[PDB]
């Protein structure tokens, strides 16, 4: 019952099955893998930067993220939500600034840690970028997607753009509206979308962006998702709510290629980190038999890319 995949031929796009990801701290993913099992290790390994954070925290971001990689098996690929907001979902949309050449310089240091890390790669630039909490602006979004989507291919660097919408969080917008913050098929690799509350799964937005996107001739990345306002800790009712449709929606869209799946405890990383996921319920598969089981379970499908 698992659809056999579109192939769009974009860039690290498989030919056959779905990747296989996980995130989205250093720890949280061991212990995800610990519990999935190391033979379903992910292919894929969530990781975020800001680049309107000074210069020395994007080289420490690039630093600690090799210094997880090279301690993790070999061929993994990071997927970086790289963002340019001022504050933490209060809207603050930096991408003017960014696109009139302020930040250029920590730009040079993304750059620089990619050609260093020389390996595939996914770059989610403005990730969620209709979201209100980012606050970005259709115009000046595109001009730096396509610089940075430019900049990629003048120096060879080894990441597949990703144009990544925030979905049912952003309320599902129109395909017009969403068009407004689209580049064109020749900046982008793929599409992405991120997927949280379990009303989404149902919601007539969701097949339609699929259905665009087969359009626009680009693979899908679920570029993040967690059992928003369900998680685990409810056995079988936390699974039919929202493990049972998100493994219905791998199945039934040929052209998801890749899912990111974010095993974390929210309310502890909403305080320390002071973003507002206070009740997004805990996402760690390992804390519930029944889902960790299940879960496993799903894993062992074929169609899965782990490694
Ligand atoms: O700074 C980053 C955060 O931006 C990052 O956020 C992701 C993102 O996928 C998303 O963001 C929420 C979407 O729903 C809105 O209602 C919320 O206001 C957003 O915060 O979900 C949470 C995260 O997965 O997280 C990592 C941080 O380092």
């Amino acid at each position: 019952e698992t659809k056999p995949r579109f192939n769009y031929n974009a860039k690290y796009e498989p030919q056959t099955g779905i990747y296989h990801g996980a995130g989205q701290d250093k720890n949280g993913f061991q212990d995800y893998v610990n519990a999935v099992g190391q033979d379903k290790m992910p292919a894929i390994y969530m990781t975020y930067v800001n680049i309107t954070a000074p210069v020395k925290r994007i080289e420490s971001w690039g630093k600690d993220l090799k210094h997880v990689l090279d301690s993790l098996p070999k061929g993994i690929m990071p997927q970086i939500g790289l963002a340019f907001t001022g504050g933490k979902d209060t809207g603050a949309g930096l991408d003017k600034e960014v696109a009139n050449g302020k930040y250029n310089a920590q730009l040079e240091a993304f750059y620089k840690v990619l050609l260093d890390l020389d390996r595939p790669s996914f770059t989610r630039i403005g990730y969620e970028f209709e979201g209100d909490w980012n606050g970005y602006s259709p115009e000046s979004f595109k001009k730096v997607f396509i610089t940075i989507s430019k900049a990629f291919e003048e120096k060879n660097i080894k990441s597949a753009t990703v144009w990544c919408s925030g979905g049912g969080s952003a309320n599902f917008i129109g395909l017009e509206k969403l068009m407004a913050y689209y580049p064109g098929n020749e900046y982008v690799d793929w599409w992405g979308i991120d997927v949280f509350s379990p009303e989404e799964f149902s919601n007539i937005g969701l097949k339609n962006f699929f259905d665009t996107a087969h359009t626009h001739k680009k693979p899908v990345m679920i570029g993040a998702s967690t059992p928003r306002y369900v998680g685990v800790l409810d056995g079988e009712i936390s699974w039919n709510k929202w493990f049972k449709p998100f493994f219905e929606m791998l199945n039934d869209n040929p052209g998801i290629k890749a899912f990111c799946y974010i095993n974390w405890d929210w309310e502890y990383w909403s305080n320390k980190n002071g973003f507002p996921w206070h009740d997004w319920k805990d996402a760690r598969i390992e804390k519930n038999p029944f889902v960790l089981e299940a879960y496993k379970t799903e894993m062992e499908n074929p169609i899965f890319i782990h490694l």
